[PDB]
């Protein structure tokens, strides 16, 4: 009965970052609840032909939360979830918050390899996956974990076979006996992000953190009512999901759009047909956009702001947004780890098209560090190591690593050279490996 094990805050954040405002101690299904009472049947998420309003959402979330209580998977245990860009992902990850289940979402790329090293780590009781996907072609990998005792307890899969438990019939129809249920505590760990050599490795995210990066991006990025995001980078990634991404539109009563990739012909008749607003994107991708724009001008006008994080964004690509895609740029430098930085939309267009923005909160503390740890003159390039109300305090069963990735102070060293420019903005100029 013991829930999953993380490393907290210490008690006087803890208590600043609620003075605050900023962790308010509701579950994530405080999105959906609260959708719910303000306007049910607008829509939630668009997904190919289907269209699901805020009730409809609430109402199979909870039908599989049903399913899962009724089967005794709830607080103190852990799910495997890999699913492609597609409305289900988004009703199992609120009925897996609603079940109080922990919840590992694998990227839909990753294969037998991760999924084994995940399995390993969380002991999931429960799997859902797809038929369509490479490792669940056959039986092969599932078999295999039967052999080292890391067999779940239910296994549940989006397009079934005959014999398989299908993931879309416990979600179309509750369970036939009531078992309680609930989400785990708001200062707890919801589920686990993945960091992006070797596997990823697993982020525990609390209700109170993510909830707040997810409230306070939507606010920074201007969502409301009438935001339609497209949805065309994998669904479970930080950005995709909390920057302000699915979350962050669901928050403000918006619509999620999806997509299963970024390829810009599917991308852009999906943008004409629903009036996209809004996109988020890497650079390889925008690349991609950018050379079929110009002749595809009438199907994209509908979007007003486009996110663009990653890699590399120089100045001379960036100044092409406004210029080809026609609506403003937005850039964003985040990790999965916590901390996020946005330009504003006010910013003036040097920040825009030259910096990576500014972090989430006033409460993100950031040092820039020389390679004797000593913080660095201003303006000067350095490693960032930061700390706030929505950076995690280390990686899971990982205690070791979390040794050499934290200081006395709690700050995490992401590994990233930055420097502050006058403006007070980050511009990201490379890794140290
Ligand atoms: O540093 C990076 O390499 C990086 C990769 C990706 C990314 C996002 C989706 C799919 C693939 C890569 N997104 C990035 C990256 C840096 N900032 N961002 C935006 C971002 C925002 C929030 N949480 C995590 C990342
Ligand atoms: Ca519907
Ligand atoms: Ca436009
Ligand atoms: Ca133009």
């Amino acid at each position: 009965k013991q829930l999953i094990e993380f490393v907290r805050w210490s008690p006087e954040r803890a208590q600043h970052y609620r003075n605050k405002g900023y962790w308010i101690d509701q579950p994530l299904t405080r999105i959906l609840t609260v959708g719910v009472q303000s306007h049910p049947h607008s829509l939630a998420i668009i997904c190919g032909e289907r269209q699901l309003s805020y009730i409809e959402l609430d109402r199979l979330s909870t039908n599989l939360a049903t399913r899962l209580a009724e089967k005794g998977l709830g607080k103190g245990d852990t799910a495997l979830v890999q699913l492609p860009n597609v409305a289900e992902f988004y009703i199992v990850f609120f009925a897996l918050l609603k079940a109080g289940v922990v919840v590992l979402n694998a990227l839909y790329s990753h294969r037998q390899y991760e999924l084994n090293a995940f399995i390993k780590q969380i002991q999931p009781k429960l799997l859902i996956g797809s038929r369509q996907h490479e490792v669940f072609s056959n039986n092969q990998f599932i078999d295999s974990l039967h052999d080292v005792n890391l067999s779940p307890e239910i296994i549940l899969m989006l397009n079934h076979q005959a014999t398989d438990f299908g993931l879309l019939d416990w979600i179309e129809t509750p369970a036939e006996t009531f078992v309680d249920f609930s989400s785990t505590p708001a200062d707890e760990v919801a589920f686990f992000q993945l960091s992006g050599t070797g596997t990823p490795k697993l982020i525990p995210r609390t209700h109170n953190d993510y909830d707040y990066s997810v409230r306070a991006s939507a606010e920074i990025c201007g969502l409301n009512s009438n935001t339609r995001l497209l949805c065309a980078l994998p669904a479970p990634h930080n950005f995709m999901l909390s920057s302000p991404g699915a979350l962050g539109v669901l928050h403000a009563g918006g619509c999620v759009v999806m997509a299963p990739n970024p390829e810009p012909l599917n991308c852009f008749s999906i943008i004409q047909r629903h009036q996209v607003n809004m996109a988020s994107l890497v650079p390889s991708a925008v690349i991609m956009w950018l050379e079929k724009a110009a002749q595809y001008k009438d199907q994209i006008q509908s979007l007003k702001l486009l996110q663009v994080g990653g890699a590399s964004f120089p100045e001379s690509l960036a100044r092409q947004v406004p210029e080809v895609l026609n609506c403003k740029l937005q850039q964003v430098f985040g990790m999965a780890e916590g901390l996020v930085n946005y330009t504003r939309l006010d910013d003036s267009d040097e920040q825009i098209f030259t910096t990576q923005g500014r972090p989430i909160s006033s409460d993100d503390e950031i040092k820039i560090v020389d390679e004797q740890y000593r913080e660095v003159p201003e303006g000067e390039i350095g490693m960032l190591a930061t700390r706030g109300p929505y950076t995690f305090c280390g990686y899971y069963q990982s205690p070791e690593h979390n040794s050499q990735v934290f200081d006395e102070d709690n700050y995490y060293y992401s590994g990233d050279l930055v420097q502050r420019t006058p403006d007070g903005n980050l511009r990201v100029v490379g890794r140290i490996k």
